[PDB]
C-alpha cells in the first residue's frame, strides 16, 4: 500500500512546495506545506480567527463525522523564519496521495501569525521530521508518516521537487524512475528531531570531492540551500559578479553569469547541484541581477539543505532505517 501526491512550487522562485492532503469525513482538502523540518501537524480551521483565516481553505470539525477533540491536549510553534502559531487538537482521519490515517492528531490553530495569515495559498503545515520534536502538550502527536509507517508497504517516503513543475511526495516505495541514478544512503541522526546527515565533502564546478564533511540537515521546508560561510566563498570565488547585497540579504550576481554546480558527497556517492539550480530568482521583473540559491547559514546556526538541494535528486526519508537517501535527478 502506498500514496502518491503531486505537488508544485508555490511561484516562480520556488519559494516552498505545495501539496493537497485531504481531512475528515467526507474529505475536506486543504492545500498544506510537507516539511521535514518540523513536527506538527496543523491547519487552518473553523476556530482560526476569521481575519486570519480569510481567503485560506479551512478544516471544520464539526462538519467531519470521524473527528474528536483530544481533551486537554494543546500546542505552541514557532519557526525558523519567525512566524508562529498555537490552538488545541482533534483526530481526524488524513489521507495523503491515496494513503489514509485513520486517527491522526490534526493541530487546530486558534492564533496564527502575520507570515501565514499573508500566505493565501497555505493551509498549515505537515511536519515529516521526527515523533520527538512534536509539540502538543502534554501528551505529543506522532506524525503523519510516523503513523502510516507501520501500514505501508515500506516506512519510506520520498521528495521529488523541481524548479518551476509539478513534483511528487511519495509514500510507502522508491519511484527511480524519475531519477538518473541508484540511490546513495547515509545514516541519520535524530538526536535533535531532524533529518540530520553528513556529507562527506563537496566540490564547485564538477572537481573531484574534497574532504570537507558538512553536517546538515534534509529540510523540504526551507527554500536555499544554507553552508557556512568557508562554503559559500568557495563556491562564488570564480563568479565573477558575485557581491553580498545587504537590502537582499545575501549574494547576489548577473542573471547571465554561467554559474559552476555545486557537488557533495552522501557517502562516497556524488550527487550534483547544476549551476541552472543554484540561481533562485531575477531580483525583480526585467532585472539583471539574480539572487543564488546557496547563501550563508551563518545566522542561524545549522546548514539546511533546502529546496534548492533537494531539486537535484530524489530523496529518501527511511524511517525504518533512519537513513536519508538521495538519487542523482
Amino acid at each position: 500500500q502506498t500514496g502518491s501526491a503531486p505537488n508544485h512550487p508555490s511561484d516562480s522562485a520556488d519559494s516552498e512546495y505545495i501539496t493537497s492532503v485531504s481531512i475528515g469525513t467526507p474529505a475536506q482538502v486543504l492545500p498544506l506545506d510537507f516539511d521535514t523540518g518540523s513536527s506538527d501537524l496543523w491547519v487552518f480551521s473553523s476556530e482560526t480567527p476569521k481575519s486570519s483565516a480569510t481567503g485560506h481553505a479551512i478544516y471544520t470539525p464539526s462538519k467531519s463525522s470521524t473527528s474528536k477533540k483530544v481533551s486537554g491536549a494543546s500546542w505552541s510553534i514557532s519557526y525558523g523564519d519567525g512566524s508562529s502559531s498555537s490552538g488545541d487538537v482533534y483526530t481526524d482521519k488524513v489521507t495523503i496521495g491515496g494513503f489514509s490515517v485513520n486517527t491522526q492528531g490534526v493541530e487546530s490553530a486558534t492564533r496564527v501569525s502575520t507570515e501565514f495569515v499573508q500566505d493565501t495559498v497555505i493551509s498549515g503545515l505537515v511536519g515529516l521530521a521526527f515523533d520527538s520534536g512534536n509539540q502538543v502538550r502534554p501528551h505529543p502527536q506522532k506524525t503523519w508518516f510516523s503513523n502510516a509507517a507501520s501500514s505501508l508497504a515500506e516506512p519510506l517516503f520520498t521528495a521529488d521537487l523541481r524548479h518551476g513543475q509539478n513534483g511528487s511526495y511519495n509514500f510507502g516505495y522508491i519511484d527511480t524512475s524519475v531519477a538518473k541514478g541508484p540511490v546513495a544512503y547515509t545514516p541519520v541522526d535524530n538526536s535533535q528531531g531532524f533529518w540530520e546527515f553528513t556529507a562527506s565533502g563537496y566540490s564547485v564546478g564538477g572537481g573531484k570531492l574534497n574532504r570537507n564533511s558538512i553536517d546538515g540537515i534534509a529540510d523540504t521546508g526551507t527554500t536555499l540551500l544554507l553552508l557556512d560561510d568557508n562554503v559559500v566563498d568557495a563556491y562564488y570565488a570564480n563568479v565573477q559578479s558575485a557581491q553580498y547585497d545587504n537590502q537582499q540579504e545575501g549574494v547576489v550576481f548577473d542573471c547571465d553569469e554561467d554559474l559552476p554546480s555545486f557537488s557533495f558527497g552522501v557517502g562516497s556517492s556524488t550527487i550534483t547541484i547544476p549551476g541552472d539550480l543554484l540561481n533562485l530568482t531575477p531580483l525583480e521583473e526585467g532585472s539583471s541581477t539574480c539572487f543564488g540559491g546557496l547563501q550563508s547559514s551563518s545566522g542561524i546556526g545549522i546548514n539546511i539543505f533546502g529546496d534548492v538541494a533537494l531539486k537535484a535528486a530524489l530523496v529518501v526519508f527511511d524511517l525504518g532505517n533512519e537513513r536519508l537517501g538521495w538519487a542523482q535527478k
